[PDB]
């Protein structure tokens, strides 16, 4: 089943069908008018973030033993991970990169939906994330609503209930309960039987496309191109 996709609902239908059952939605005409979608391209943060430091995740996996995190220049990461043959998968990942760059801001909007929160504006993180094709978040919950809007590229995306948890088997350690032991894709179903039948959602998200992801909903990322999205965590 796929991600309903919803032009420009109502403040009050936004809330009663999707924010209160906490179910999924893609919303259309909305982000579509960001100044990102244009102005964005490789030459563009080049000039605009270029010479700023941001961390950097390398492996293909943020569960994979040998994965990383580094710190370069945003020159540097597009040099080495994405115009380049890269040689490894890096990704700038779930960085506050508009509180660091100002001028990036403006190229965004947050969505008026979020005001349906009991949370303070100013609270709202919103954290970039940019790569090359191939970059993969594993499947994990967050804390809070999120609107996942895709600048550039398009993502595959997997959404799991928080309902379908036992199926899911999460991590027993501190750092990763949040994280999902099975890899969504190549399932290890001698290991994770119950992943097997579990319902899901899926899209591919395309630029100018909002996806509402409801607190603590499961989901996976896995990018279909060099790709940019921003996503806003509220509540
Ligand atoms: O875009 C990705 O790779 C992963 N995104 C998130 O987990 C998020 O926005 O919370
Ligand atoms: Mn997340």
């Amino acid at each position: 089943s796929t991600v309903p996709r919803l032009h420009r609902p109502s403040l009050q239908h936004f809330r009663e069908q999707f924010l209160v059952p906490g179910r999924p939605v893609i919303l259309k005409g909305v982000a579509d008018h960001w100044p990102a979608m244009q102005k964005w391209s490789l030459e563009y943060i080049q000039e605009i973030a270029g010479a700023r430091t941001v961390p950097v995740e390398v492996g293909s996996r943020y569960t994979d033993e040998e994965w990383s995190q580094t710190l370069m220049t945003v020159n540097e990461f597009i040099s080495k991970y994405i115009v380049n043959e890269p040689r490894d998968v890096g990704y700038l990942a779930c960085h506050q990169l508009f509180d660091q760059i100002p001028e990036l801001k403006q190229d965004i909007s947050i969505p008026d939906y979020a005001s349906l929160g009991d949370g303070e504006e100013e609270e709202i993180t919103i954290n970039a994330w940019f790569g090359p094709q191939g970059t993969i978040s594993p499947l994990h919950q967050d804390p809070q609503q999120n609107f996942l809007v895709q600048v550039m590229g398009r993502k595959y995306i997997r959404l799991y209930s928080p309902q379908e948890s036992g199926a899911l088997y999460p991590h027993d350690t501190h750092l990763l309960h949040n994280t999902s032991q099975v890899d969504v894709e190549n399932p290890d179903l001698e290991k994770f039987p119950k992943f097997a039948k579990a319902p899901f959602l899926s899209a591919i998200l395309s630029p100018g496309e909002i996806l509402f992801i409801p607190v603590k909903y499961w989901h996976y990322v896995r990018a279909l191109d060099l790709s940019f999205s921003v996503s806003f965590w509220w509540s």
